[PDB]
């Protein structure tokens, strides 16, 4: 038959993904079954027999004699109800002592937790023919010629399950305040680049198969966004380590006339002559374009580059997506200072503000910890701490922390909504819109925003990084825009910062 | 936002797949919308345009003016049913004069014929956020990468769009008919290994996504048979180049004990002392073991081997499966030499059948035409016929292909359902067992067979070879004993020879 095909594990050995047996049901309905035999070996009660099925499988007793009544067949089945039967049902049928009624072994792929992770683990698809499962999205797909097979290898991730659960609940509170067109959240050890937890919604459930193929794009390395605000700490960090940006140093907010366009600050007027360290807390978008002046077009262009932007970060997911820098024009170039026209993945994102907290090392995020097989003991592949580049030095670093602080902690903060209870929290906020696929516009509406946060905490010296973004809300697009993501980070930080036994 | 992905074509140039565009309905119901304008820009009658609105989407307005009168909301989409709306739907709607009511353009990826070839061409996936299409199967994965754009590349089969038709149909016969578990037919151009049609039941429908998933294998290059009495050919070829078979010698036909089992001919007791040749016509299963014990075993491992079994063809669909030679004992052995214990695809068997056409020349099966780009014209691929491999003389293929033309055509034949009127018809037939895919047996019953033909006409000089297997009938599984495939390889090669100006 089918060797066993691996396992897919989380970090402290939680079973993920396991090769099961399950049982269909089968009912010989033809009387030439018992032509030589004393005891009937086929169904001769059609109604008790469905009767009496009916109990177990989630069919009605006309249906099942419906089924049981065709023609020139020997043998029945019965449908999607008929199969992934339990070993309780199983035994629950064979005491019925039911002539013709047998179950058959058959082997399931099973996922204990449903709905769980499932844009990275993903789903195994299974041959009826000859049992043999083949991966179709995520770990399942990416390593199905290890895990299949003799005994497939196991995979084992650095997702935690118990910092999972909070992501999973805190997306399930998303969906339900905001229906959002697309979702994500996840949290990065913020010192090793092991990614701990991530889902998105909308996803689909690895059990049973609900909605797969729905979205076929996971949003950590697939999917690309204009990344708002929160793209403007690479520009900052520029800024600094290339002597353009001095906190106290004052600037003409208000706006900036961009090729025949007018780009201003959010309240449309300015705040005068403000320091440039106000600005940032402010979010002004003058700010960013003036810093941008300052450095020089293409040294802007080098330094999002050495952030690792507009090229893949060579992870272990299949086809990812590499991005683009928005530079064919000043618009563009303006416009991606504050993270409009260049696009990003969530994990180029999670590289680069990694590099704030490392003394200006990006880490490379990683998510495969061990493919490895376990009746042989050998060990194919183990993942590490990994330095993607150094763009900025120490001093940078720590300079672009102390803006990321008072993002949040300002007395003059428009980020408080963010704060946590007994944890200092700092991070970068982003309200970006976003472009109709088709339309070559912009997405319009009321509130017509990916709104985003890129949070870390303790903050300084931060345990895990926290990046959750939100698209087009569709359910209370005014909250979403005043609230952003606030009430999925709060909860996620929160009780994983309490896990992880930081104390309050 | 997209580049077009790139048409698959067939070898005449009728699209297969192509990028059209379809329509999304957008009702917008906050007040707010309308306030500036004179006449409403939003849902004013929102039980009206409920009513109204049903009559284009497959939606009651009881569910309709649910949707509508959600709040928190300013716009509002209908799932499923909302979407993938024709250019007819929409000047519909439009003629409505709706108020608050539009239609949104997309790009969906469009299979005229539906259900055609669908296990071959495949399926591209949507990603809602971005419109990016992604191949989930057949050419559409194994392509994505030249399809994907700027503009995608074209890949162009061999498939005939009309070849495909009488497939297409002999295969809904069958299904009517004997609804088997599992199904096949293909046809290759005798002369340069090109597929001309191919398609598998049960499959897919690539249009509306219908079944798609429920089986993931691809019969052709991905699915494993024990193939049954049409692996005798190779057998016998081997035999007749080592000087073991002569068609008139005399041999002990009834039952060889191996291992401890009686392997006896179908009727049991044999036929006393008969001809090679007409134990071929009889399939004989003694024949083969007594060639083999004259060959030799190590000798005929190579025999299978040089035919090209248990290796990979090396053809262009992903995860291509590459059967075994099942040789661990004299039992295994002396059942492989009928077709049993060995595995393989039907892509194998239709490479090393080429042989007996090809002065011994065995054909590289190939369906991929072209891929290239209709805008720059570059040709990034062209396919090409490729000798595989010459395992047998001229001398020794003329041999064999008498025996196939007994087969079918001697007055002590016992497959003269297969023939076809106004065409000289040949091959060589199967009826197999089946392994159970979960546990260590056959599967029992009544006729639990794969029952196959390995055909090719005109007899001699073929114009095409037709393989069709079909895997335990449900219904009728008498009849699918006694007839095999001929149900399905008459009409496809009548009407594929009728097609190809074969005269009659
Ligand atoms: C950064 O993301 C920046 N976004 C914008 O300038 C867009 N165009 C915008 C969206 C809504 C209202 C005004 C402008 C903004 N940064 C933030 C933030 O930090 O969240 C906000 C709220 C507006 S300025
Ligand atoms: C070749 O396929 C061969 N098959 C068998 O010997 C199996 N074990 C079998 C199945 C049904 C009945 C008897 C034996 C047979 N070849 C053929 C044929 O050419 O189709 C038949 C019908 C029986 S012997």
């Amino acid at each position: 038959q089918q060797p066993e095909r691996g396992k897919i594990y989380d970090r402290n050995g939680k079973v993920l993904a396991e090769d099961v047996e399950r049982y269909k049901l089968v009912a010989v309905i033809d009387k030439k079954a018992s032509a030589n035999s004393k005891k009937p070996r086929h169904v001769v009660d059609k109604k008790e027999t469905a009767k009496k099925l009916s109990t177990v499988i989630d069919m009605k007793p006309e249906e099942i004699e419906k089924r049981l009544s065709q023609k020139k067949a020997f043998q029945i089945e019965f449908g999607r109800k008929g199969t992934n039967l339990t070993y309780q049902d199983k035994l629950k049928i064979e005491k019925m002592n039911l002539p013709g009624i047998s179950l058959l072994p058959e082997t399931e792929r099973f996922y204990p937790n449903g709905n769980f992770a499932s844009h990275l683990i993903g789903r195994a698809q299974k041959n009826p023919d000859t049992g043999e499962l083949k991966g179709a999205l995520g770990v399942e797909k990416i390593f199905d010629s290890y895990l299949s097979g003799k005994r497939g290898d196991d995979v084992h991730l650095t997702i935690d399950s118990n910092i999972q659960v909070f992501v999973e609940e805190a997306l399930d509170g998303m969906v339900e305040r905001y229906q959002p067109k697309d979702l994500f959240a996840v949290v990065m050890d913020a010192k090793t680049g092991e990614i701990l937890a991530y889902s998105q919604r909308p996803t689909f459930n690895p059990e049973t198969g609900k909605d797969f193929g729905k979205k076929w794009a996971n949003d950590l390395y697939q999917n690309t966004y204009e990344p708002g605000s929160t793209f403007k700490s690479y520009g900052l960090a520029a800024a600094i380590q290339e002597g353009a940006f001095d906190p106290d140093k004052k600037y003409k907010s208000g706006h900036r006339d961009i090729m025949g366009s007018r780009i201003s600050d959010w309240n449309r007027v300015g705040w005068g002559e403000i320091p440039m360290s106000l600005g940032f807390t402010y979010s002004s978008n003058t700010l960013m374009m003036h810093l941008q002046d300052l450095v020089g077009a293409d040294k802007m262009k080098s330094w999002y580059e050495r952030f690792g932007f507009g090229k893949s970060t060579k992870g272990m997911f299949d086809g990812e997506a590499p991005g683009q820098i928005g530079w064919s024009n000043e618009l563009q170039q303006k416009t991606s200072s504050f993270g409009q026209s260049t696009t990003v993945t969530p994990v180029q994102m999670l590289q680069a503000q990694s590099a704030f907290f490392n003394d200006g090392n990006m880490l490379k995020p990683w998510f495969v910890n061990s493919v490895e097989n376990p009746v042989s003991k050998r060990q194919f592949y183990k993942g590490q701490k990994q330095i993607a580049g150094k763009p900025i030095t120490k001093d940078t670093a720590e300079k672009v922390e102390k803006q990321l602080d008072l993002v949040v902690n300002s007395k003059k903060s428009h980020a408080a909504n963010y704060r946590i209870d007994g944890y200092e929290v700092e991070g970068k906020t982003g309200t970006a819109q976003v472009a109709a696929p088709n339309g070559g516009g912009y997405v319009k509406g009321p509130n017509p925003y990916f709104v985003s946060f890129m949070g870390d905490a303790p903050k300084k010296n931060p345990k895990v990084i926290v990046y959750a973004g939100m698209s087009l809300a569709q359910k209370n697009d005014q909250e979403a825009y005043e609230l952003g993501v606030s009430k999925a980070f709060k909860p996620i930080m929160e009780n994983t910062l309490k896990y992880l036994n930081v104390g309050k």
